[PDB]
């Protein structure tokens, strides 16, 4: 039993829901949240600008630091860092970008790190604006995660289009 409230079960492991996932980590404070990053971690828009915003640049100095030691990484790659006042951890994972001509292919990869982490709470890779279809997004996702994922999607039309079209 986990603290996560209103969620619609779509398989075993994976649950969704319409919702700001800023506002959801603050209150349930999980273990790990994700976020929607890119290589060099520059959280500038997005999921990722906006869970920036709510650490008060936190995470985007934690990220700076973290790239001078380490370089880039990799499309599909992820690194832990800290969750600030928004979780234990973020899981900070890179989901090919269509916009700037990415591997869609890559999109598996990116779930499979969600699988080193019992629970989390997280967006659908590559949607928004880096530009890949979300129902394709949820379809790897349920295919990819064996662990318990709790899905948080910010658009009440798109949110009701993905239940909707679940197969
Ligand atoms: C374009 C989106 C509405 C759809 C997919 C992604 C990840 O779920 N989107 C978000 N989903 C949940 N919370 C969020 N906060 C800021 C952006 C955001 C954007």
């Amino acid at each position: 039993v986990n603290s996560f409230s209103g969620y619609l079960k779509l398989t075993d492991n994976v649950y969704i829901k319409n919702a700001d996932i800023v506002e959801e980590a603050k209150k349930v404070k999980p273990t790990v949240v994700v976020n929607a990053a890119n290589v060099y971690l520059k959280h500038g828009g997005g999921v990722a600008g906006a869970l920036n915003k709510a650490t008060n640049n936190a995470m985007q100095v934690e990220s700076d630091d973290y790239i001078a030691t380490n370089g880039p990484l990799k499309v599909g790659g992820s690194c832990v860092l800290s969750g600030h006042n928004l979780a234990k951890h973020c899981l900070h994972v890179v989901g090919p970008n269509v916009n700037k001509g990415e591997d869609i292919q890559l999109l598996k990869s990116a779930y499979e790190n969600f699988n080193q982490h019992e629970v989390l709470l997280a967006p659908l890779l590559s949607a928004g604006i880096f530009g890949a279809d979300p129902i394709h997004s949820l379809r790897v996702c349920v295919d990819t995660v064996r662990t318990n994922v709790y899905l948080a999607v910010f658009d009440k039309n798109l949110y009701d289009k993905l239940v909707s079209s679940f197969l």
